[PDB]
This record gives structure tokens, sequence and C-alpha cells, in this order.
């Protein structure tokens, strides 16, 4: 009932997702033929509100790889196994000002935040521990299957194999953190990043991705099943975050302008949550030169302008 | 906004006997004019945006608007000239690093309006081609309207020791001038002595909390009724609040109260709610990082007791 | 003596001077209209060794400003008077390994070396406490006329006063200084910047500069009228400096290359030393893009080519 | 002879032995048992002139692993078998300005100089490009040999297999450079790696060490069995690079100092170098905050405070 029109509100979205349509686009990937096998025309977006009401619009229907909006869930799944004091033990809060992959830590020799690639290495790590990788891989896949309701969450092998033979910089990270002692004890920093290689490629749809965020805009009880899948402070910080430092050095100028918790992927997915009201999932392979989709920062911006929001 | 200013009013009384019990740290010693108040002062004023008020403390004692008057000067430059010809000089994302860092960003700009930088360039563009008693003039007329002609004045002990202790503002000024960073036809000096003048603002807890909740109501002063700012210089003024409102502590503030607040070396808290209140918490006590231990105190418990957030 | 010949080598040094000035050049100031009305077709050399012998090739009458090439000489000034124990009490003795104009300390909070603008600023600061700008500036014109053996050395006053209202990074790192209490008590900053700027006037002919270079060469004594005018502390410590961070960031490679002390100026000046040896002076407004002549780098690198030295 | 006498010499320094014996010391691994296993009272001091005049007080007979010491050799080697021009396309001839172990680059995206760590595991790359490790270490073995006049260089396999298994910041440096693109074509960063550790752990003698340095200064002629093993050019950039980096940031104030292109290595163990004149090697477990032996620090002091050299 937060929303009871579900008419002109279809409207206007379908009419921002033609105006969005106009944009031309950018490089995709340009250094590995898993990403750039995307045409660029492909555009679509997902809206799920907190009372079950869904709508799709364009081509929701062709699962992509959750590169970096899985940082926000993983941490989610931290929060609520742990608890907030023993999951920020180790990483910080406060955003770092620079780029997501530098190698420096803050003053007290921990990641800056769980969102750059040292913090969310950490959080995996974090996920689980003495156990093995595949228990682990099932866990975190039935825990996104129960937020998404059941639907379509699945894994990219070609993704996988992809990213673990070219991200060294990761590899450089996990060993920089590995010798300033960042890690829990008893843990193993090869199987570490080889957890986190396998959750960067997990794929899902439009959909999903919608319910997905729509489960954190209720506040951990998911719009479809009801059923209670996180904890109110684990929701809580996961949206702090995420407005603090989603979308890195510039997010803080996206808090200028759009005002709302989003996360950005190198897949061209937009993930973005209206608190008490809904969630959103916009997919578009093209992207601009600081790595986020032209087509998906476009409808955001004018979604922004058209609804008061913020 | 709260039909409930008697048992709110009670909660305020008891989180203010809580925060009250309190040693904290030094007060301030940078100038002999803020190392003088005595640690056991503290103060609470709050004014809903419906104007309903309320006191408890030592909400009398003026003191000056050291580092809170960072976000007025930007609402009134806003107001005046407008976000894009504002934000042309400077930036809007947070630094990562303290606030007197002699550094700006890849464009060659201040990082945000709060910082030092940020906040000289600001001052540099308010009332340009006027000689400072003007630019004074102006300044605390647009104060005046927006505390609802509640006190307001000057502290000229604060104002002479704070000029001639200011070397990290000289050059901070010197290196804004040397990357081109001011509008063409500035005068470098006179820009930092109204820099300090403006520092040395002083009103009393009452004031504060009516300024706090007329940037709540939108620009619309509570008391009066009198529309001071315009919307887009509010918005704007409480998003680079919350983004960098605290320097390198502010994201961990975002982490726990998840409010508009800004600190000052004067031991004081402004802090808003939008559409609901405003509020301002006197300590001269200040811990380690620069911020008063029962503000801050006052400001979890708060958050911890209602909602909010 | 030192050249039993001195004349296959003058026609050595005839040669390398033919063979430098067929390059063209670059800018020279830009910056301020004194030094930007040289014309680039101006390059001489002087010479002297330590015994006396002298040799002039070009245009050599032509005064110039000593803008950077003062520091060698007033940090032995500071050191002859004071002592090394003292004047290294308030700056290092380190290459930076940053710009020269750049707002940062050591880990002691000191400037790094006395090369830098800041150390320069902190050794003018530490030349005759507790004294007026007249006398200090009678006292260093003294040391320099019996450094030179009674050579032209002038005042530009146009200069000055170009510099003296465009040092807008001088007067930050003034500041900078003054705030972290790097100065000796009871100074006074902008009379301290106003005296070194002073400094960086002080203008000098090829003959002049070369007779200093001589000087330092021979171990304080000069090689026109034999008189002592520096303590053998004083000018070790001076060459230890020029070698190690003479020319800034760019110095290791020099003494990759040259491996002799060699200060260089804006102005378009060579000061270089060839220790019990000679000392040599060239001189070519023509800059490179970072900062240093053109035709004196050729003329550098050819001589040390031809000649073993070092 | 380059010292007629060579008994007065060999009495100052017993003198100067000595009086450095007298030195409490210091921690000297405190991290793993294998350094951590040698007394504090070892101390041992090997001269070799360039006329192959030889004298060594202490426990000149006691082997000890080259942990830094074998930069400058390896940095030799590579020049000698490539070019200057090839090996600098790598590597950078500037100091860093900060910790020998920092992860950062220069300007170019390339390694400051071959002394600090990326720079060391450049030139170790650039040695014998598409060969087996095994050819290159019999390699890296006979030239030692040959320049230390077939004296004792042998393998520590003990310290090899600690080392291998404890520097992590090699691991991530090696990452950072290969992320960068800074190796040559067609190479394996772990193989590259191993090689390095395989070459920081082969011990000589303090004996084999002041031949070692004596071949430096002599200019690339074994004082002992007099055939050339390094083409001039090599030694000369070797005690450039030695002069202007060897200590890293400390290297310039060594060089106010003392003044003599020398190494230091984690081992306790100097290796200094006088041009023309003499080799030393310097071995004292007790090591200083900076990781430099106090007993070899003072001794060198004290040498360069009684003789001029310089």
């Amino acid at each position: 009932f937060v929303i009871p029109d579900f008419m002109s509100f279809t409207s206007h979205i379908d009419e921002l997702y033609e105006s969005a349509k106009k944009q031309s686009g950018g490089k995709v990937a340009d250094y590995i033929p898993q990403l750039a096998k995307f045409s660029p025309d492909l555009w679509g977006v997902s809206v799920c509100t907190v009372d079950g009401q869904r709508h799709s619009i364009g081509d929701t229907k062709v699962p992509f790889c959750l590169q970096s909006c899985v940082k926000p869930l993983k941490y989610a799944i931290a929060v609520n196994d742990l608890g907030t004091e023993y999951v920020h033990r180790y990483v910080g809060k406060e955003p770092s000002g620079l780029r997501f992959n530098k190698l420096f830590l803050n003053e007290d020799d921990k990641p800056h935040n769980p969102m750059v690639n040292a913090g969310a290495i950490v959080v995996t790590s974090l996920i689980k521990q003495g156990v093995n990788n595949a228990e682990k891989f099932d866990y975190v896949m039935q825990f996104l299957n129960k937020m998404a309701g059941n639907e379509y969450v699945g894994f990219s092998n070609a993704t996988f194999q992809s990213e673990r033979e070219s991200g060294d910089r990761n590899f450089a990270i996990g060993y920089y953190l590995k010798e300033k002692k960042c890690f829990p004890e008893g843990t193993d920093m090869v199987g570490i990043l080889d957890f986190y290689f396998q959750l960067c490629s997990i794929e899902v749809t439009c959909e999903s991705a919608s319910v997905m965020a729509a489960t954190l805009a209720n506040g951990g009880f998911c719009p479809i099943t009801g059923e209670r899948v996180l904890s109110p402070e684990a929701v809580r910080n996961t949206l702090s975050l995420m407005h603090s430092c989603g979308m890195y050095d510039f997010s803080g100028q996206f808090a200028f302008h759009v005002g709302l918790p989003a996360k950005s992927g190198v897949a061209g997915g937009i993930l973005l949550v209206v608190p008490n009201v809904m969630g959103m999932m916009c997919w578009s392979p093209p992207l601009d030169k600081m790595g986020n989709s032209v087509k998906g920062i476009h409808f955001c911006h004018d979604l922004v302008s058209l609804c008061n929001f913020h």
C-alpha cells in the first residue's frame, strides 16, 4: 500500500526507460572476451516494491554476473552470522577517498571499508572460518536463493575462470593483507581469493536482483515469501555502507545528485534501494570511463529528478 | 510535528543527566579566549519545525561559531549565486584526510566546502567586489533572519586571537592563490580576514537551535515563518553535512547516528533532524579527535533511544 | 700545475662549445618579464682552474641573476659561521625524492635538505641572527666578493621586484614552516622571505661564478688571491650536498652520467665543480621541460664523455 | 703497490677493530630462528687491496648469507650480459626517497632503482630470459666464483627454505609488478621470485666478500687472478648506484659522513668499496633499528675519520 497506483508509476518508468534508451554507450570490457561478447543494445530495468508488486521492462530475462553488486550481500551475510562488533573488528567504516583497488590501509592497519577490494577480501575471509570452500559456496548460494525468493541464481564457470586467470591485482592485495596480518587466525589466503572469485561470478537476472534489493528495502523480510532472512542491524549497516561508499570516490557526488543507496558492477548493473519503498536493478553492458553504465546513471538521475525520493 | 513535547522533553531531560556525568578531556588551549570556559558547562537546546522550543542547562552563555558557520556560509553562497556556479570552484566529495590538509583533488579544486580550503574559497564567493564591512553586514543580516531575530553577536576578543594564530590558514590561502583557485579580482588577505571575522560570530544555544530548525524546515523560519533560504540551498547543505560534516570521522558518525551534524572547536554540536527539529549541544570539553564528549554521548544516546536515523 | 699544457685542453673546450652551440633550445622564463627578455642566442662558458688559470668562450660578460645557484653558497656561509651540528639541527641531509617546491617535511618535521625551497628558507633564516636585513645583505655581499676574488657581483632590483610579488609558493612554504616551529626562536618570517628574495636576485657574470666554483673546488682558498674564505668542513659538506641533491629529483640521473657536483638555476646557469681540478660556469637562457639549460646539459654530457675527470 | 707499507695500515685496522668491538649490539632477526642462532659476539673484518694484499681479523672464516649485498652483483651481471641501455629500459636510476619495500613506482611506471625490492626483482627477471632456473643458478654461481677468485661461495638450503615461505611482501611486489607489465615478455613471475630467493640465500665468507668488493674496486679485473670479469661500464654503473642509493633513504646521510660506496645486508654484513684502493667486508650479527650492523657502521665511521679516503 506504499504506492497504491502502480499504473502511473509504471507509465513513468517506461517513459524513463525510453528516454534513457537513446544513450549511445561506451566500452564494456576491452580486456577479456567473456564480457566483450555482450552487444551494447541490451538495456533492461526491473522494479520490485515492498508489497510484492513487480514490473520489468526491456530485456530482463538475460542473466548476468554480479561483479561488484555482491559486496553488500556478503557484508550483510557476515554481519548477520557474526555480529557488527566482530565483523568491524577487522575492517573500518570510513570512505578511503581513493580508488577501490589502491594498496593502502588506514591508521589502524585495517581496510577502510568493506566496499573496497581489501575490505571485500577480509569480509569474505570472515565467513564460516575453518570450513571447506564447497560448503561455504553452498551456504552463500542457499542464502541468496532465500533472499531472492527462490528466483534464478546461478554460476558462470567461464567468467570465474577468466577472473581467476586475470585478476592478479587481487592476489597482490591479498598478499599485502597477509603480510600486515589483517586476516583471522587459521585462514588460507589462496583459498580465500578462490572463494572471492567464485562469489564474484554468481549470475542473476534483473527480476531476481530487483527482489534481492527489495529484500534490503523491506528490512530483512522478503517481499514475496515474507520470511525473515536478515537481522535489522545487518540491513541498516549494509544500507549505511552503501550510502557512504557505494560508488567509491564518486559515491559522495552520487549522494549529491541521486541520494540513494546504490551499488555499481563491472557487468553494467546498477542495484539501487529506496528504503521502505522498493528496489531496482538496471542492466546495461556499456560502461563509462569510471566503470558505471551510462544508461543506468542516466536512468537514476532522471528518476531522482522526476520523483521526490532523495 | 511532535504531539508529545511533554514526555519527549522528559526524555531529553533524562539524556541530559545521562550525558552530564562525564569527565572528558581538554577544552581547546589554541587561543586563550576559548581555554577559559569552565569544563562543567553543558547545555542543550531543541527547536521543532512547528515552533515549539525547549532548553535545559547553560543555554544562555554565548559562544563563538568556530566551525559551525561553514554550512551557513555555504548555504548563503548557494542561495546568492546558484549550485552550478558555486560548485564550479569547489567539489562535493570527501577528501578522506584531515580538514587542514594542503592538497587539492584531481581537478586542482578543493574537495568540498567543509575543509578549510573549501571554506576559504566559498568565503571568497560571497558578495564579490565589495569591502569587508558590507560583506559582514550582509552576512549578519542573513544570520539574524536565519535565527529569527535571536541573539547573534561578534566576539572581538576571539577574533583578535584567531587572526594572529592562523598560520595554517595563511598557508592554505597562499597555496590556493598559487593554483588559481579564486575568482578573478580577489584579494587573498582580505578574504582570510573576512573568514576570521565570520568564524568569530557568537550565538547562544537558542539561536543555533533556531538555525538548525530552519535548516530542517526547508528555509522557513519555524518562529517567524519567513522564507530565508531556497530549497536547493538547504538540500545541498544537508547533503554536504551528511557526507563530510565530521571530516574523516563523518562516515563513522553516519554509521551510528545517521543525521546531519556539524562540530565546532568551541564544543558545539549543531544537529538537524530533517522535517522534525533542530538541536544544539554545548560542552566546552573536547576529546582527542576534536568533538565534545558530552555532545557525542548525547547524540549517541538520542539515536539509541528514538528511532530517527 | 693541474693542467701542464692548458693549450690542448682549451681547444677541447672550444670544440665542445661549438658542438653545444648547434642546439636549438626551448623556453626561457615564461613567468617574469626580466628573465623572459633574454634572447636564446646567448651561450657562454667560463673555466677557472684551482691554480688561477682562466679561459672564457662566448658572451661571458653579460650579467645574470643567481636564481637557484646561490643555495650552495648560502649553505656554505651558514655552516662556516655556525657549524655543521648547529646548521643540521634544523635541516636534514637526505634527498626528498619529490619536486623541489613540495609542501612536506621529513619524519622529524624538518626540511629534507638545504637544497629544496624549505631547506633554503631555513638556511637563510639561520644566517646572522638578530640583525636587520641591511647588515645581513652587506655581510653576504662581502662574503661573495671575497669568494669571487673581487670580480663583478651586483644586485638586480628589477628581478627582485618581479620575484617578491610572484613568490606565492614560497610564501606558502614559509607559513607552513612557521606553523611547524621549524625556525629558530625570535625570527620574523616575512623578513626572512624578503631576505631570501634579495639573495636570489644577486647577479654575476660567468667569470665571477667560475671563480666561485674554483674556490669551492680548491677547498676554500681563492685561486686568484690565495686567501682562505671557507673552512674545509663547509666546502666538503657543500660538495656532498650538491652531489647528492643538486639537481632535485633528476640529481641521481646526473650522477649516473656526469658524476660531478653541479647546480642549476632557472636563469639558464650551470655551476659545475671538478674537485681539485677546476670550476666552470655555463650560461644559456634556453631551458628544457625540467628546468635546465639544454646547451649547458649537452656541454656537461659531452665534457664528461670526452675527459675522464670524476 | 697502491699501499707501499701495508704494516701501519693493518695496525690502524686492528685498532679500529678493537675500538668497534666494545659496542653492545642489538636485535638480529627476532622473527625467524635461522638468523637468530648466531651469537652477538661474532665480529670480523677483512680487507683486500687492488694489488692482491689481504688482511683479515676476527671470525673471517664463518660463512654467512648475502641477503642484500647481492643486488649490486646481480645488477653488474645483468649490465655486463645485456647492456646499460637495455637494463635501464625497465628500471630507473633515481632514489625513491622512501622505504626499500614500498609498493609504488615512478612517473614512468618503472622501479625507481635496481636497489629497491621491485628493481631487484626486475633485474633478476632480466637475466637469461626463457631458460631453466638451474642453468641461471649455475651461471650466477660460476660468475661469483670467477669474481671472487675461486674462493668459498656456497648455498644455504635452510635459509632459502625459511625465506621462500615467509617473504609474502616480495610476492605482493611481484604481483604488483606483473599487473603493471613491468616484466619482459615471456617470463613467469613465480619462477622469478624463486630465483630471487635462491640468489638471496648464497653464502660467502668475509675473505671471499672482501675479494669480491676488491674486484669492483679494481675496475672489473680480479686482484688475485688478474682476469677480466666485468666491463668497465658495468662496474662504473654499479658504483654509481651503490653511492646513490646503497643504504636506501639513509644512503644520502651515509654519503654525508662516510662518502663511500657500501651495501648493507640484513645478515649483519657491510660490503664497502674504496675505488682504486681496496675493498672491505665487515660482519656483525648485532643489528640496529633501521637494519644495519652497529659495529659495521661504527667501524666505517672510525675508518673515514682516521684516513682521508672519500
